[PDB]
């Protein structure tokens, strides 16, 4: 079963927020939320509310089982003054696969596309359109048991609620980052959940992060196995561009062997890349060992991350252990990275009309 | 930093609810629940007060990103009526373990059993006294900002809610169970977070153990690494009480090498083992081919789970690699399983005066 964006009940705020006139990412929130409960009937009618606060029973499975999912996507302004999502099926996708691992409640992808599609309408106002800003969409499931059992739960709640963000780069300029690279962290396992964007997996980073600053870092590379292999940026895709150990230029992302997030602009960086059809592009496990010979050896181009956030991050520095190795990525274009942006831009803001963007 | 029990406020409820008559576990609780909230200007008072609804913000981190963590230990009323805790410090050294693995404030562990024994004896009256019962006690603390960003919270909440619980053997005597080892499912990682008590550890399983019902079996077993270590019951401690292979009785677990959750009754078996000193008391990995090979030697004579729920909890069958593996844990008396739980019980409701107890 599932709820239908034709039952959608509108309540429109009577105490609407003053917009921005600095975007801090996550802290400004728009005025309406959409809210959709599930129990033993299954889904009651969909709502766009005002934006309010949860009221949970203290026994909530959410709160004491980390039955919890979410999901991250953008919605652009283009000069044409009309918004768009960028591949939000994929998204959908996702956030069902999340649902069916946790045993929260099916529900129909695009019934709650459209539903987004409502909200974001409600709230367009809202969307910023100076260069490099959109609107984060924040959809979240949470289970909602009034009970301390561990199990399936009976009831549970739907939300999405939207924040205008500002530029990644404020400057309008990519600027590389630092990374902590050891392998005494670990993010997540094979016969794990790290391949689904579930809130467990993230609570556990924050010590992770303090660290990576107290050390003069910016994010966290995450390792993996004897083999100390390169998982995953912080909370992006991680990218490699070089000239492999064949001789054979290359691009490079781990693969979906159940450690990697399958992220939305990693598919896409990837389907790009292999559109191009100018040099390799595949999905390999990559080492610190291969790393730090391809350096020594003047074959790497460019490190990247990939994420909602930012859509491609680079990297100058890995400090692995004590030895701080920097990537020449900055020193090389970046080439592929700017690439890269300037075609999503055009994607996604609507200077090329795509089968990516689903308007609002 | 720290709350103080000193500074303690109450409120009664208006409409005290009716106590129970058949009791499910974990779905019926008190009238009362304590409450704490943490910001940047510290602790506030901690209150005792009516058993009510958590009001969140949308955003809040307890939902977004796991900021969760709990606790779960009982209290026992022994015939002269008097309520005494299990070893609560115990308790809450561990839950200040889980505080600081995620980033959340630190308290102090005697102002909070303060703060428990004090909500404890306002609700005295809900401690049932029948054989085998107890009251549940459900400390909570989960981090509550109001932003997306993945960060240390500079918001939190403490609370901690009661629930009465029959017997876990309703016939009052054990029962074994059946367990599914399956290698595909991991339960946690060594330097990962299962040995803390934090949420994100027990979603993930929600799926498991459907998968184990599927296929007949009542548990699951948790297999870790490529010698399919047994690292724990469910939500219990595991151990096997064996002649081992050098022919020397012994009563072993596995050790807390990051995998293990460092269980209070587990601790304990452990202590009153080696208080008898008649026999080998050892902590060691344990894996599936030492025990198949004890098995077929008849070198094996009981195994069982330890945790709050049971106390002690036989099992008789594992389902490993499509092949059934009957335990002889009830043909063997369970001696030990019965001697461990007259001891416990005789110390929880006060038969023997014991350090073990701490009075409410
Ligand atoms: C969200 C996320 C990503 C990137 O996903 P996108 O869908 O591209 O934004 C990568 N890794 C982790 C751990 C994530 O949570
Ligand atoms: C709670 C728990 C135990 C047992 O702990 P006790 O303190 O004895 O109740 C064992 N294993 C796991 C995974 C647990 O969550
Ligand atoms: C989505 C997101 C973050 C996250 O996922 O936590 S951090 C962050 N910083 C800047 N901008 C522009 C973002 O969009 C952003
Ligand atoms: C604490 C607990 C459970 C849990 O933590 O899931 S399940 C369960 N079943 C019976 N009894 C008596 C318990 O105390 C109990
Ligand atoms: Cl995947
Ligand atoms: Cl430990």
């Amino acid at each position: 079963s599932s709820f239908k964006a034709a039952d959608l009940q509108l309540e429109m705020t009577q105490k609407p927020h003053k917009k921005p006139g600095p975007l801090v990412f996550g802290k400004t929130f728009t005025d309406h939320m959409l809210m959709v409960e599930w129990n033993d009937k299954g889904w009651g009618q969909p709502r766009i509310q005002p934006f309010q606060n949860l009221t949970l029973h203290p026994a909530s499975s959410s709160l004491h089982y980390s039955l919890q999912l979410f999901e991250g996507m953008k919605a652009f302004k283009g000069k044409d003054q009309q918004v768009r999502l960028f591949r939000p099926w994929l998204n959908m996708d996702r956030m069902l696969r999340s649902a069916m691992r946790l045993c929260l409640p099916s529900f129909d992808k695009l019934e709650l596309l459209e539903c987004i599609r409502r909200l974001i309408e409600v709230d367009k106002d809202w969307v910023p359109d100076a260069a490099g800003t959109s609107l984060y969409v924040r959809p979240v499931l949470i289970g909602n048991e009034p009970s301390l059992g561990v199990s399936q739960p009976t009831r549970a709640l739907l939300f999405v609620i939207l924040c205008p963000v500002g530029a990644y780069f404020p400057g309008g300029s990519v600027t590389p980052v630092s990374l902590l690279a050891d392998p005494a962290f670990i993010r997540a396992w094979v016969g794990g959940v790290g391949n689904y964007k579930l809130g467990g997996n993230y609570g556990p980073t924050v010590l992770v992060q303090q660290e990576a600053l107290k050390r003069g870092c910016e994010q966290v590379l995450w390792l993996y196995g004897p083999d100390h292999q390169l998982t995953e940026v912080g909370t992006m895709n991680i990218f490699v561009y070089w000239t492999h150990e064949d001789g054979v230029l290359e691009l490079v992302t781990p693969p979906l062997n159940g450690v990697i997030l399958p992220g939305v602009v990693r598919q896409s960086l990837l389907d790009m890349a292999q559109t191009w059809g100018e040099f390799r592009v595949v999905e390999r496990t990559i080492t610190m060992k291969q790393l730090l010979r391809a350096l020594e050896e003047g074959r790497v181009r460019e490190v990247f991350g990939s994420g909602t956030a930012c859509q491609v991050c680079p990297v100058h520095r890995i400090l692995y252990k004590d030895r701080n190795l920097h990537i020449p990525t900055m020193e090389n274009g970046p080439e592929l990275i700017l690439r890269f942006q300037k075609e999503l831009k055009e994607i996604q803001y609507g200077i090329r009309a795509h089968e990516w963007m689903f308007p609002v």
